[PDB]
């Protein structure tokens, strides 16, 4: 089973998540093998029973999941009113606080393997008919060998390609802003912003802008200029991320293979 006995958890860091959730990281106790170092999601009391059935939908797709580039879920503790869930520990977080920190250090090419990585997460995701509408590299989790995993699932709904949420300006493309059509071409437009996070080492989007300034010199055709050191490819695909027409942009497949392209053959 995946349900875990609250004994096997061990706590050394709690911390606040918005409204009414909590974040930990401690250990796992797992039968016969050494202990799991883990990070933890978990509701807070006093929370509805919608916010449970969310949580618990939002475990249950994550639970699914099987790829290098997407976080693993270790397991849920749902018992007795409890509602966490447990997934691997990530040693270096996320990533734009990662490269924040570590300015500088890394190669254009490390850079790129990087970004690849969330492409081929963010394709297995749009593959299976999910749009995550949160991407951002603060969402992004760093391994101890610099592998990039897609995380936090808690707005990730099924397409039929569109979808209405009944918003962060700063990755979201202009009509989910607008009209809150969210599609997997609108995590394009958020993952054009990831390559420009990286790309600048964790600068933050339109940091010269405020929100207003940033809505409506988008809508007038303001791009964020390549960052110093960005290969003129790379700053095309990001560009490409962001037309105007949704239509346009082009798919995870395709990002995923001009990334593979420009590391096998570096420009």
């Amino acid at each position: 089973t995946r349900e875990i006995e609250a004994s096997r958890i061990h706590i050394e860091k709690i911390i606040g998540s918005g409204d009414s959730g909590e974040v930990c990281y401690g250990r796992l106790r797992v039968p016969g093998q050494r202990d799991v170092p883990v990070a933890i999601k978990a509701l807070k009391a006093g929370y509805t029973e919608r916010q449970r059935r969310d949580f618990l939908s939002e475990a249950s797709i994550m639970g699914q999941f099987d790829h290098p580039n997407i976080i693993r879920l270790e397991g849920v503790v749902t018992r007795g009113r409890l509602a966490m869930i447990v997934t691997e520990y990530m040693e270096n977080g996320s990533l734009d606080t990662f490269l924040r920190t570590h300015d500088g250090q890394f190669t254009i090419m490390q850079l790129v393997g990087m970004l690849r990585g969330v492409g081929a997460g963010m394709r297995y995701l749009s593959d299976l008919g999910y749009v995550h509408r949160d991407l951002a590299a603060r969402n992004v989790l760093v391994d101890s060998n610099l592998v990039c995993k897609v995380s936090d699932f808690g707005l990730s709904r099924v397409l039929e390609a569109a979808y209405t949420t009944t918003i962060p300006i700063r990755w979201t493309a202009p009509e989910a802003i607008a009209f809150r059509t969210f599609s997997s071409a609108s995590d394009v437009w958020s993952f054009g912003v990831v390559m420009w996070e990286v790309l600048a080492y964790g600068e933050r989007p339109y940091w010269n802008m405020t929100n207003r300034d940033v809505i409506s010199s988008v809508e007038e055709g303001y791009r964020l200029p390549a960052p110093m050191g960005c290969p003129h490819a790379l700053h095309q695909l990001m560009l490409d991320c962001w037309h105007k027409d949704r239509a346009q942009r082009p798919r995870f497949s395709q990002i995923v293979s001009v990334l593979d392209a420009l590391i096998r053959s570096p420009e």
